[PDB]
């Protein structure tokens, strides 16, 4: 409907797939080459399905910060004969708020879905699901389970995956640049 919507669009249409595990169907964002990231209650295995197809996963990593604190992040690499569009230019290098985000989701319950979820808020620290988890993102915005894994956009960045929600609000772990340096 506006630049907002575009730029998720633009994310959505190149650099998602459908990712399914054994505890369900995830959006799930390719960052460049065959590297994609997924929040790790996923649970991601030896093998996962993207679009449908029967995928080895060639490495997993459960991100920790360095006080040892979970961040609800896990970055993958699929055994896939493609690469993504590389967009680590859009990830940002700091932690910070953001105005005017959209929360995108393409699943086989939602697709096309895109939520204008407004301002974001540097939330930090959350007890998601029982665990302590860093560098949350949040906006105020009624999001249900189905929504994990979608992406967080401002136009020019990518900023976030969402991981959970509270009935009132939605949190989203921060993505940054640093993650994924090769
Ligand atoms: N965003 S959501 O997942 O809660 C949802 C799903 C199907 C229809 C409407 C809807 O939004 C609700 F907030 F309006």
């Amino acid at each position: 409907m506006g630049p907002g919507f575009d730029f998720a669009q633009a994310i959505m249409k190149k650099n998602t797939v459908i990712a399914r595990t054994e505890k369900g169907e995830f959006t799930m964002l390719g960052v460049y080459d065959r590297v994609a990231v997924i929040p790790t209650h996923a649970s991601v295995g030896e093998i996962i399905y993207i679009n449908d197809v029967e995928t080895r996963v060639l490495d997993a990593c459960a991100l920790r910060d360095l006080t040892d604190t979970n961040l609800e992040i896990t970055i993958v690499k699929l055994d896939r004969n493609q690469k993504f569009r590389d967009i680590r230019h859009f990830l940002p290098r700091c932690e910070d708020d953001y105005n005017d985000a959209v929360l995108s989701v393409h699943t086989s319950k939602f697709p096309n879905m895109y939520i204008p979820v407004g301002q974001v808020t540097n939330y930090g620290f959350l007890n998601l699901g029982g665990t302590p988890t860093h560098r949350i993102l949040m906006y105020n915005f009624p999001t249900r389970a189905g929504q994990c894994g979608g992406v967080v956009t401002t136009t020019g960045k990518v900023i976030g995956i969402h991981v959970g929600g509270n009935g009132a609000q939605g949190f989203a772990a921060m993505l940054l640049h640093s993650y994924f340096t090769d």
